[PDB]
């Protein structure tokens, strides 16, 4: 496949849109400074923002959130720097001392895989100071989001989790850490072809932008043709985390400076790293540079692509440019430890180092210049061709730019022609290019072969659309042809070695080509062996991560000629533009070195410059150009006109009469050949909608040549069959058979809305290359007669539906109009010259019946400001359709009385070319003035088409976490724990009932919520015959349900629901402070409870334990929201998150998501059933609605569904010990294999948690944090449930020591009045932090020798978890805090022994610092202690106290010397005991 063409008048490049990026500092670390008072200032660009202040701390924490918003260019936001800097000592009145600053781009934090960095430290550099050290890191997370794009959120832990430096660092892949400093040299030698700006002379002067550094160089007054000669040096610290060199042209000015041009240099095409890379080297080499029109105007609206926002429109300058990069030894005192941007003279280089001028010639001639827009066309119009200044005869042999000025006729009402007929002009330019095609070449092979793969990766994805047998061996010889290919471009860009042109770059970058080809082609080559259907998906993948990084192959930094621009003028008024690249313009004569638009005619759509290219202005397009272009050497001009279409006869201008190869100014045609295209239309589908009722009037207007015809209108449709052909009686084309077979011309075909006038609005268009059939040839299968193929239609750059069409051109044969083939004519006689699709091409129909179950209908919004009373649904299928039951009142019940109903239509036999169903909602009031309220028709109908066939219950949470953990990791009693939405491992619940998204109002363009006026709820089943009596008795069981049958019931059921919410981590916070206080909001219909009275507070990862009981009439009550809320003191409370969760589908699934099922029963305890009804009555209450027999019943321990049985256990415990027999561990066993069942078989929802996602309407596709919940349903009317689940959060411990005596503590202070040492030896020790278990033993005044005596005994109360060995407590972070604060540490003990003073704080004299869980044993005697049972020794064994409650034994104490290691600096005598909390009372 792939016939169809890719033209888009909007592409990825100039549109701006909108960006944010958020960026949050969690702590800093390491830090540098003597009393400094530390802020984070967070810079983007030209905007900066402060944290709050914190005084005197090494280690501050901020953990505040910034959010920039930015409506720009992608290329020109990846090009804005993110720097986080430390500042000490921040005021107004004087500027604070840098402490460090980082510097980071936006483009590379689009570049990782997530668009984003968690938990990454910024390395925290000097800037400042080049030989300074490092100044610290600064955690943080930094993301980049623009519209359109969904992403996944990685674990927001907090300080209990990995949080180290160095495994983390805020660096991409393959960058060193330590970022060794460097030197960027560019060197800016010549410039050549300035415009005019003065009215005319220009004062031009470069100045280059990098990193948020710029440098100018002198100003070059009164010159055209500058030289500069000089360098700019800057330092950064390599390898550079900005990606691009701004380089900018501007003319200096007394009072406004403007800019002349701008080239990114993209620093990725210039270097490669690693120890196979190369340093940053380009040029000396000319570089061009484009912007807006030479002419000046004093009010230039296009003064922005000057300053590179944008494509360029013309050739503005050319600018002789270097680069290199140096690593530079900062220790050196030879150098200063300066940074700033430095200007200083450059060597001069020699003209022959970028390769002699020589004289090139372009040439091309204007074929065909269709589809001029109205608005322009009533005075005649040229079009100018320029190529680098050459050409520019307007602003200022004799070469020639222009074609003559004609005036334009008609084709249409929305466009005008050129008619050139047999006489084409043509333009011939002169010009003077350096010697560097060798880059152009290799930049073209390079071109050639992604085109190559491109093509046959896009051919594989139309066999992956339309199902085609085996696309695996298609993308076999694909990868074996880019293989073939690799060793063709590796055997043939080698061979110019010779020339001394080349620079730097140029060996550098085709060494590094070579390399990475060769394992491209190596790697294409394994990939080729390991191709397979099943998983042909993930290997298109890998294909594309060739193709893209082979254009990284492609583009060129150093291009040495600039791309050829063919322009539009009335009156010599600018209009439109098109730039073709002159890479594939170059003549040669390898065919893989060929440009590939070289010596061949092509289509070429003109656009308008800029700003007026985008949006409604660029929707018609301004012209459609047959434009034939050559572009080479004089000296191998000697077959520039040879891929022209023959019969041309030249005649040239007055000075080239008589030569026998001057250019000619224009072409006469001779060999005009006839011909007729017969535009088959047979259908649209998903068209745009351009009417407030949300449908439209499509007619189409097809282009082809100069002829445009219409299709007839069809009214308030979006998928329109209008069944008609467009004949174009007598077209002329120009050439012979062989050069038109393969290259078909272009037919253009755009859609427009007829309104009440006569006006209309647009569609979009498509582009299509008609059947061409010859004479000589007949119409044989299987190419003729054409199929109906779909046509992608683009309103600009969004998609904007398919089209049916069959193009086919048909030249005359020499009997005339009787060698064409037998036209079939209208069989409706009354259209007329309305001409139906013939048979063979229109798609034979078979007799469908399509049978609708209308189950209800929600949420329907208001119709004209009036709210909807008696909905009834319209169905559109192949132009007729069924007629939906009314409805008495929408307030009371949204069902219909009747469900069933089934209508008789024609549609294809193939199911890939069925028109698409269309449901339409319309309110039926009084007096029959029906209006319409929605209508959904986008739906492929293949999925319809009938084929036949102490322990509580945070332990079993724990138990289940940590098996999720260890699958998730191995990947990358127990309750099955969820991850995501349920609905996506249970295919959102749609067994056989569907919802179909219903739409009102015009399609959105650069939101489908806006667009919602309800939905509808129901099924269809499309099928073509009574099957058999075995398949069709499914239907033949009930004719009056229908096909439908196993239908449960409609009526309304009153029902509760039981909504537990676990616990929630990673919380985005609400706060600015990094807080939250969070408690949760439920809303259902009329209900709405929200518990504010029992909040949790200060908390980004709460434990809540909640479970809520609602009432709920269904159908109605169906549409449950949960949110989290943020307690506010002051003002209004601010939502934190918030999810939908459905419950129609729950409730009327066959999977049973009303009350999920658990892995055993237990009727005591922390596996309790929540659920009112045993298992045994509920899978005799599914075996009743699904039609399943069974239960039935043996022994204890064996269960019987269908003519399967399962096995279980027999006996069960209740709360006071005793055994009892049951049977219903086995009913929850065949729940649990329910999906064995050879007919109703399906999955189960087991007993779950799952982590919903919470959104938000400000970030949509974005995370906000996860939340543990599930719901419960029970109806009423059955009998009621019982208490809910004991969920809510939670042992206390008394830790108590004695110190006995204390033996060779070090005497640390002389005796004032008699000399002797001696030391003040008393006792202290805290578990938790300062302010809680700090406590002392009483003062040993005057020890001789360390001997002390204290008998004092110590007391620890707490809280304490043994699920992961952590000590609970809650307390305030400061003394300004409104409440406590939550905090979890391991079990800890610090002991310390001191020397008391009567004057001043205590001596430190030595300390420990162990674990309750795994302190070495004590020793028996004082003696006996050394320095081995301390220290990191493996012969001594450890003690846990938790199991063995009495520990009595010496330890000593370790000062902290300054040879990092541990010293005896004294003993202690202790005995360590451990109680409960009632214990504690009377131990
Ligand atoms: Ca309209
Ligand atoms: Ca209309
Ligand atoms: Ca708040
Ligand atoms: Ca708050
Ligand atoms: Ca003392």
């Amino acid at each position: 496949k792939r016939s169809k063409p890719d033209i888009k008048m909007e592409p990825s490049a100039g549109r701006p849109m909108d960006y944010q990026v958020s960026i949050t500092v969690i702590e800093a670390r390491q830090l540098v400074g003597l009393n400094m008072d530390p802020v984070v200032c967070v810079e983007v660009g030209d905007d900066k923002k402060y944290t709050s202040m914190k005084e005197s701390t090494n280690c501050p924490y901020y953990n505040e959130y910034f959010v920039f918003d930015f409506h720009v260019s992608p290329d020109v936001m990846f090009d804005k720097i993110i720097k986080i800097s430390v500042i000490h000592s921040k005021n107004l009145l004087r500027s604070g001392t840098l402490v460090g600053s980082f510097k980071m781009d936006v483009g590379t934090v689009y570049s990782q895989p997530e668009h984003q960095f968690h938990h990454k430290w910024a390395i925290l550099s000097d800037p400042d100071d080049i030989s300074a050290g490092l100044k610290g890191y600064v955690k943080c997370d930094v993301a980049v989001v623009g519209k359109g794009d969904n992403i996944k959120t990685p674990h927001k832990a907090n300080e209990t989790d990995e949080d180290d430096i160095e495994g983390n660092l805020l660096l991409p892949e393959g960058v060193p850490p330590e970022r060794q400093w460097a030197r960027f040299y560019v060197k800016i030698y010549r410039a050549e072809g300035l415009p005019r700006m003065n009215t005319d002379l220009v004062d031009p002067y470069v100045q280059v932008f990098f990193a948020g550094q710029k440098g100018k160089t002198s100003v070059q007054k009164s010159s055209y043709e500058p030289l500069w000669n000089e360098q700019v040096v800057f330092t950064d610290l390599f390898p550079p985390l900005c990606k691009r060199m701004k380089v900018q042209i501007r003319d200096s000015d007394k009072v406004n400076d403007v800019a002349i041009g701008t080239h990114f240099i993209d620093l990725r095409k210039i270097s490669n790293d690693g120890d196979k890379g190369f340093l940053p080297t380009l040029g000396p080499a000319w570089v061009n540079m484009y912007g807006s029109t030479r002419n000046y105007t004093l009010l230039d609206e296009h003064q922005d692509l000057n300053e590179g926002l944008g494509e360029g429109v013309s050739f503005r300058a050319r600018l002789m440019l270097g680069l290199a990069v140096e690593i530079l030894d900062t220790s050196n005192p030879e150098l200063t430890s300066s940074t700033e941007v430095q200007v200083e003279q450059a060597t001069p280089v020699s003209e022959s180092c970028t390769g002699r001028m020589e004289e090139f010639f372009l040439f091309g001639a204007f074929l065909e210049a269709s589809m001029i827009d109205r608005k322009n066309g009533d005075k005649p119009i040229t079009f100018e061709v320029t190529i680098g200044n050459y050409g520019n005869e307007v602003d200022g042999l004799a070469s020639v730019s222009s074609t003559p000025p004609m005036r334009p006729q008609i084709t249409d009402r929305n466009y005008f022609h050129l008619p050139y007929l047999e006489r084409k002009p043509c333009i011939y330019i002169k010009s003077w290019w350096p010697d560097q095609r060798r880059r152009l070449y290799n930049a073209n092979i390079m071109d050639h072969i992604a085109d190559k793969l491109e093509e046959g990766l896009n051919d594989v994805q139309e066999m992956i659309k339309t199902e085609k047998s085996y696309p695996e061996r298609r993308l076999r010889g694909v990868l074996e042809e880019l293989s073939c290919g690799c060793h063709r471009f590796l055997s043939l860009s080698d061979k110019d070695q010779g020339r001394s042109s080349r620079t730097r770059l140029d060996r550098e970058r085709l060494k590094s080509c070579m390399r990475e080809l060769e394992s491209m082609g190596q790697q294409a080559k394994s990939l080729r062996a390991q191709v397979k259907r099943h998983t042909v998906r993930d290997k298109l993948r890998s294909c594309q991560n060739f193709l893209q990084k082979l254009r990284f192959l492609a583009d060129e930094p150093q291009h040495s000629i600039p791309d050829v621009f063919i322009w539009m003028m009335s009156n010599n008024k600018r209009i439109a533009y098109a730039r073709v690249p002159s890479k594939d313009l170059l003549f040669s004569i390898v065919e893989e070195e060929l440009g590939k638009d070289c010596a061949k005619v092509k289509t070429l759509f003109l656009k308008l410059p800029g700003k007026r290219g985008f949006g409604s202005a660029g929707w018609t397009v301004q012209a459609k150009l047959e434009l034939y272009l050559w572009l080479g050497l004089s000296k191998q001009r000697k077959d520039f006109l040879c891929g022209l279409p023959c019969g041309f006869e030249e005649v040239k201008a007055a000075q080239g009469l008589g030569l026998h190869s001057f250019p000619p100014i224009s072409l006469v045609y001779t060999k005009k050949q006839a011909f007729q295209l017969r535009a088959h239309m047979y259908q649209a589908r998903s068209l745009f909608a351009a009417d407030s009722s949300g449908l439209s009037d499509p007619f189409a207007r097809v282009f082809f040549i100069n002829q445009s015809q219409c299709t007839e209108v069809l009214n308030e449709t979006l998928c329109p069959t209008w069944d008609q052909m467009l004949v174009f009686d007598n077209l002329e084309l120009y050439g012979e058979a062989h050069e038109l077979r393969d290259d078909p011309p272009i037919i253009v075909i755009e859609i427009y809305d007829q309104d009440s006038m006569g006006k209309a609005d647009f569609m979009g268009r498509t582009f299509a290359k008609p059947l061409v059939k010859m004479a000589d040839e007949a119409y044989c299968p299987p190419r003729f007669p054409p199929q109906l193929e779909y046509y992608q239609i683009y309103r600009g750059s969004a998609t904007a539906g398919d089209l049916l069409a069959a193009f086919e051109l048909l030249q005359i044969g020499p009997s005339g109009k009787a060698d064409l083939p037998p036209i079939n004519g209208p069989v409706d006689m009354d259209r007329g010259p309305i001409m139906p699709v013939p048979v063979g091409i229109r798609p034979v129909l078979s007799k469908y019946r399509v049978e609708v179950l209308f189950w209800g209908l929600r949420d329907l919004k208001r119709v004209n400001l009036a709210q909807v009373d008696r909905p009834r649904v319209d169905i559109e299928c192949a132009g007729k359709g069924v007629q939906s039951s009314l409805i008495h009142n929408y307030k009371k019940n949204p069902n219909f009385n009747t469900l069933v109903k089934w209508f008789e239509v024609d549609l294809p036999e193939n199911e890939l070319l069925h028109p698409p169903l269309n449901i339409r909602v319309v309110d039926c009031r009084a007096f029959g003035r029906y209006t319409l309220v929605g209508s959904h028709a986008v739906s492929s109908l293949r999925r319809f088409i009938y084929r036949p066939p102490m322990l509580d219950w945070w332990s079993k949470y724990f138990a289940s976490i940590d098996t999720m953990k260890e699958q998730l990791r191995q990947h990358e009693d127990e309750l099955k724990v969820y991850p995501k939405e349920l609905e996506s491992e249970f295919d959102s619940f749609e067994d056989w009932l569907h919802t179909f998204n219903l739409l009102r109002g015009k399609t959105g363009d650069d939101t489908e919520e806006e667009r919602i006026v309800g939905r509808f709820k129901g099924s269809l089943c499309v099928y073509k015959v009574p099957l058999p009596e075995d398949v069709s008795r499914e239907a033949g069981y009930d004719p009056t349900y229908g096909m439908f049958q196993g239908i449960p019931s409609n009526d309304p059921i009153n029902v509760l629901v039981r909504i537990y919410v676990v616990r929630a981590t990673d919380l985005h916070p609400a706060d600015i402070n990094g807080k939250a206080d969070p408690y949760i909001a439920i809303k259902l219909g009329k209900t709405d409870i929200r518990d504010k009275e029992n909040y949790i507070s200060k908390q980004l990862n709460p434990v809540f334990g909640k479970s809520f009981d609602i009432e709920a009439s269904f159908p109605m009550e169906s549409m449950l929201t949960v949110a989290v809320y943020d307690w506010d003191l002051v003002g209004t409370d601010d939502l934190i998150g918030e999810t939908k969760i459905d419950l129609e589908n729950r409730f009327y699934s066959k999977h049973r998501a009303t009350c999920g099922i658990a892995q055993t029963y237990s009727i005591h305890g922390y596996n309790i059933w929540r659920d009112p009804m045993k298992p045994s009555q509920i899978l005799t209450r599914l075996c009743k609605e699904g039609k399943v027999d069974g239960p039935h019943f043996g022994p204890h321990g064996r269960v019987r569904v269908a003519n399967r049985v399962f096995t279980g256990p027999s006996e069960i415990e209740d709360e006071n010990g005793q055994r009892k027999p049951t049977d219903e561990h086995v009913a929850l066993s065949a729940l649990r294999h329910w999906e064995d069942i050879p007919r109703v078989g399906c999955r189960l929802v087991p007993e779950h948690v799952e982590t919903r996602p919470l959104l938000n309407p400000d970030k949509p596709g974005i995370e906000q944090g996860r939340l543990e919940l599930w719901v419960d349903m029970f109806p009423m009317d059955m009998p009621a449930p019982g208490t809910p689940l004991d969920i809510s959060p939670r042992k206390k411990y008394e830790l108590r020591v004695i110190v006995w005596n204390t033996d060779e503590v070090v005497l640390e202070d002389d005796d004032f009045f008699t000399g002797e040492k001696s030391s003040d030896i008393f006792v202290r020790g805290w578990l938790k932090g300062q302010q809680e278990d700090k406590q002392d033993t009483d003062v040993h005044y005057h020890s001789l020798t360390g001997e002390g005596n204290f008998n004092w005994r110590y007391l620890f109360p707490f809280d304490y978890l043994a699920a992961e060995e952590k000590i609970v407590m809650s307390k305030k972070e400061s003394m300004f805090s409104w409440d406590e604060t939550e905090y979890k540490i391991p079990a800890r003990l610090t002991l310390q022994i001191w020397d008391a003073d009567h004057f001043s704080a205590d001596d430190f004299l030595g300390a420990i610092e162990l674990d309750l869980n795994r302190f070495p044993r004590g020793a028996k005697t004082a003696k006996q202690c050394t320095m081995e049972m301390a220290t990191g020794e493996v012969d001594v064994p450890l003690v846990s106290i938790f199991k063995q409650k009495r520990v009595k034994g010496w330890w000593p104490l370790l000062a902290r010397n300054e040879n990092d290691e541990f010293e005896l600096t004294g003993k202690v005598e202790a005995e360590l005991h451990l109680l409960t909390a009632e214990e504690a009372e009377k131990n």
